[PDB]
């Protein structure tokens, strides 16, 4: 019977919408959450009400043996994995390491490493059932806290370089690797949103479903020949420095 | 009633499949051909047998006033253009300029210029009906002849740079610009194909429909937030130098 | 004598670039954001090298003040031959309210500042047959200080703006390149009480012999502005000992 | 004395790079594909500079012969400090039959050759504490000659292979960069009966003062291998006066 999809950081936000969409396409879903059993089980229930089996597993970026154990559970629950959505667009916070204080590159390095570690672990299981697909997604939401707590997101360059690297490592195992970078958009909640609305060309505010569509495309059998590509989905917001200058 | 799509180089190969797919999605189609009225009108007839109106117009890369005239015809036939498939993956040949003999960059320069000239002309018409979409496609098929006759294709770098440039110029007119580069694959016909088959990982030979899918994705309303992106569709063939080395 | 402007040049990489260019025989414009004395000290050290020097105050997000500084260079030296467009200074700027929502907005404001300065410089350089612009950038110390952020730009944004400038300005005989060389992560240039414990942490995580220093970013800037580099256009060089891809090397 | 290998060095850019490195005090290995005499003449000119020289014959698509050349360098000089991995020589190679089907296959064979040489060089450099590798490339004269093609690689392929090498070899103290500088389009280096009419055509289509020459690619190679560039890793520099984006400048 059904194919299996793991989505990390999927008790809410983009992870949830991605796991929902995939449940609607008939995958059995693995929901992964870092603290917040509540949202996670709510989300599992929703999923379950479409037919489709669900498994809920807890683990966060800073937990290597818990991550391996999570894949060991997937194997014992479903015995296969087809689609892995390696989500660093979740806005989940992780403690700042002293290192990172010295340079932004160290954050990117730690976060790219986490993306790579997860994708490789996933690959050991996928290659039992003849491979499958990995799509890494990422957004650099905010910097609310820095007292510990920074993003798990990577920049587009690090994402590009990491996903080019994975496609060459994993194409020989029948794992199709791509990525999507962008990310949609505390107090003043409304005021920060109106600030962001007036600074964006009309009609060009990215939403969660926009990132979800692309992942869905990449994971359908209409994209099996796209390898190691990183697609920016953001309505052009990362190059707005050029539109305004070029007029 | 219907939306309108122009596909250049569409009397055969990838152009044809792209114009077919779009006819199946309910666009009125403009077929453009360079010499070979036969294939073109055959192709128009096929199109017409799906409902959907067709217009056949002749013009080639080396003909500026004929190209403008072609858009002046579209305007007088349909009075609007929504989707433009700026096709440099057609394998149509153009005469070599003496310039090009001196360096590959001059070929790329001439061909990128042609892509840009067409896209800008198209943009003047599209902006009458509130914009639309442009997808530039390209492949560097062979070098059969060089006695005149070279490709109209561009490299991925020139395609990237040209499509980044167009998205910033045209996003302010509601024209969504992206690109796809790759291209599927005379005597020994069979032997060159078996050579290409044994040198490609099994299951990873790109076909025309693979480029057609991506264009179709980019042109659906599921991609309106993808701007100025160039997607490589080739099963990883352009980075096979790395798979073989990295083992 | 030729003339060189270097923004954020009272301290750090901009200081060291102004010294190297003064050593090559340019008159120098020192731009400072914050402390007069540092800028006055640097001005005096470069004067000891036998070039004239001009100190002007201006910070990003002061477009009127920026415009006047270039009017001052024209008033004082009447020319501009090299512009080191410095976003690698570690200077902090006030956070704009939108930019709380997404990293992209910070990158957009920072890139727009580099663009605007280079364009202002270019109007001036027109009058003496053009020159060289090099934008340099580091995303160093995104430490903490609610309401303060980096003026730095990321590689991708630096690359795209440098491509753009070179295409816009080569026709005006202005050679445009950039150094992202993520910049100097070493360096007592970093005001953390633990200053020392952090350097040794940076040192213990980076392969031996591979810690970039200010002088490496400066050596590239100097090569880009020497006669030996005139056919390089619109390039962005990362100078960081591979730090930004250490992840791939760990992986292998 | 240190030692430098430059492939395709009998003529053109490889010749000029061997001369510059001999002028900096390296012993030189001249590799030639085709003509003994050119290589013998170049060897004699570099000898006049007071360094020792070794001439070895080898062409791409001869992997056994390539391996032996590095064994010869070890036999003659016992070390290797700088490898100029030259795909900008304009040397032609026999077309493989698959590569008729798509440009990508030519780029794959050309990139694989650069990779294989640099890896062979690296085994040797291990024994003297590593060194510098710079790959250079030009897609010049893709003229005509049924059954013959360029050994050159495109920017994107050069960039991806250089990224790869730097990640693989930095851990071995081998600094890897590349110059694509699309190379020299000028140049009596180009054997067309109309030689002259073609240069003036190249000249009339490129902005004034913006025609790259061999010495510009050589100046970058020399900067990349000097002490001043050790923190630059895995970078690919285009040196072409903007030629590869002239399309954007026309457009504007």
């Amino acid at each position: 019977q059904n194919k299996c999809a793991l989505v990390t950081g999927s008790s809410r936000g983009v992870g949830k919408a991605a796991a929902i969409r995939l449940a609607e396409n008939g995958y059995n879903i693995v929901i992964n959450y870092a603290r917040s059993k509540k949202a996670a089980l709510e989300t599992a229930e929703e999923i379950e009400k479409l037919g489709v089996k669900v498994l809920v597993v807890k683990a966060n970026v800073g937990q290597p043996a818990k991550i391996k154990e999570m894949f060991q559970q997937i194997d014992e629950t479903f015995g296969r994995l087809d689609v892995f959505v390696n989500n660093a667009a979740s806005g989940v916070l992780r403690p700042v390491m002293e290192l990172e204080e010295t340079h932004w590159d160290w954050t990117m390095n730690i976060n790219a490493k986490a993306l790579l570690f997860c994708a490789q672990e996933a690959a050991k299981l996928m290659e039992k059932n003849g491979g499958g697909h990995i799509v890494s997604i990422s957004s650099l939401g905010s910097i609310r806290y820095l007292e510990n707590y920074t993003t798990v997101g990577v920049s587009k360059a690090a994402l590009e370089a990491l996903t080019r690297y994975l496609a060459v490592e994993l194409s020989p195992k029948q794992i199709i690797v791509n990525a999507v970078s962008g990310g949609a958009i505390f107090p003043n909640r409304e005021d920060l949103l109106e600030d962001a609305r007036q600074n964006t060309p009309a009609g060009r505010m990215v939403e969660i479903k926009d990132m979800v569509d692309t992942v869905e495309f990449l994971v359908s059998s209409k994209a099996d020949m796209i390898r190691g590509q990183t697609i920016i989905v953001d309505g052009g917001r990362s190059l707005l420095v050029l539109e305004h200058h070029h007029h």
